[PDB]
């Protein structure tokens, strides 16, 4: 369903926004017959799928260990719960000084090395992996070569059978006997996953964005307490988390006025939930309130989202205040984006200088 992935720019494309004025939930009979499939492309109706028991994540036509997404109740619901802690808010205002501390190395790089930089590769990339071995609980020693390979079953044993600090610990602390170790290992992979693919872009994508809004750049600046704010807005313009795998019906269930018959797949489109709606999409970060499904929504909503706000809100009011004079070093229309894909939203290169 490549059409749900078609951008123009960070902006939907013309054919996708020709299909978001079908409605907010759309019903896609698959040429062959061989099964229905939907569309959910509004606001309401992708939290209306989301938050649904009436939904499992079956495959249809690789699994791994301790991977969430490709968990149901109970058994999801089981892991889940073990990992939660991580997250409190008592634990990001623990690590909040520690990630400051992590930004602030890597633009301490970056303002030796002078300009320009390939700002993806160089600064955003090993920012999002540093905070992520640093939440984690990585070992000094083994940081170096984890991040440079994005091995892992040999990583979790070993740290399970002597806890550390970070999540890691925490998790084989408090239930060692109740997680594998290629379950651990699969928590490891999937949390280094997200941080060098969905926060690494927005870090990269997002300062692109502030870049074309000068005014805001600078608003950032000169109020950082909009950061919060920003961030919201930010990972809702970008929707670097495009499509989500696909909700099977276990039974029929009526939503948005139509009934989605058992056994029907529903493919819910944050990137046009996101930005479909032209009234209050312009990019705006004094939006008190941003109205976004950007971490998803119900029992598969963003585990990590308190750590991805925290870095991201710290990464880009620490950039704005340090590099007042940041520009694109090529005109921003030049800038390569990944072709439509599943795969996370992401721009290619962004070369900057100051
Ligand atoms: C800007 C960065 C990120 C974005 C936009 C994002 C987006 C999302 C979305 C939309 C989902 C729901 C997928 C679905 O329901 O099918 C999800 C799930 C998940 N995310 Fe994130 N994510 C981000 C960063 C992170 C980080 C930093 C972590 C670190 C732990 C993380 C860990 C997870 C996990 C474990 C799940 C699966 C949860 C479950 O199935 O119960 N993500 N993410």
């Amino acid at each position: 369903h490549r059409v749900l992935h078609l951008r123009d720019r960070l902006d939907l494309a013309a054919e996708l926004k020709l299909l978001c004025e079908r409605g907010p939930l759309v019903r896609i009979p698959l040429e062959d017959g061989s099964a229905v499939h939907w569309f959910a492309l509004g606001y309401d109706v992708v939290r209306e799928v989301l938050g649904s028991e009436k939904f499992d994540k079956r495959v249809i036509g690789m699994a791994l260990p301790g991977n969430l997404l490709q968990l149901d109740p109970p058994e999801h619901t089981r892991l889940r719960r073990m990992v939660a802690p991580a997250f409190s808010v008592r634990r990001m205002q623990a690590l909040e000084p520690r990630v400051q501390a992590i930004v602030d190395d890597h633009l301490d790089t970056m303002a030796s090395t002078g300009p320009p930089v390939e700002f993806l590769r160089e600064v955003a990339g090993p920012m999002a992996a540093r905070v992520a071995c640093e939440f984690l609980g990585i070992p000094l020693d083994d940081r170096g070569e984890l991040i440079r390979l994005t091995y892992m079953r040999e990583l979790a044993a070993r740290l399970r059978r002597d806890p550390g600090d970070g999540m890691l610990g925490m998790v084989a602390r408090d239930h060692g006997a109740d997680i594998s170790d290629e379950e651990l290992a699969g928590l490891c992979a999937v949390v280094m996953n997200s941080s060098v693919e969905q926060t690494e872009s927005c870090l990269a994508a997002g300062t692109l964005l502030l870049l074309e809004h000068p005014e805001q750049f600078a608003l950032l600046r000169e109020r950082p307490e909009l950061g919060e704010q920003a961030v919201e807005e930010i990972v809702r313009y970008l929707s670097v988390f495009e499509g989500l795998d696909p909700r099977t019906a276990t039974e029929d269930v009526e939503i948005g006025g139509q009934v989605i018959k058992k056994g029907e797949a529903v493919f819910c489109s944050l990137l046009a939930a996101n930005r479909a709606d032209p009234a209050l999409d312009g990019f705006d970060i004094t939006r008190k309130e941003s109205r976004h499904v950007a971490f998803g929504h119900g029992i598969h909503h963003c585990l990590g989202a308190p750590l991805a706000r925290m870095e991201l809100r710290i990464a880009f009011t620490t950039l704005v205040s340090r590099f007042p004079s940041l520009r694109t070093a090529v005109p921003a229309e030049e800038i390569r984006f990944r072709p439509p894909s599943s795969n996370v939203f992401t721009l290619l290169e962004l070369p900057l200088t100051w």
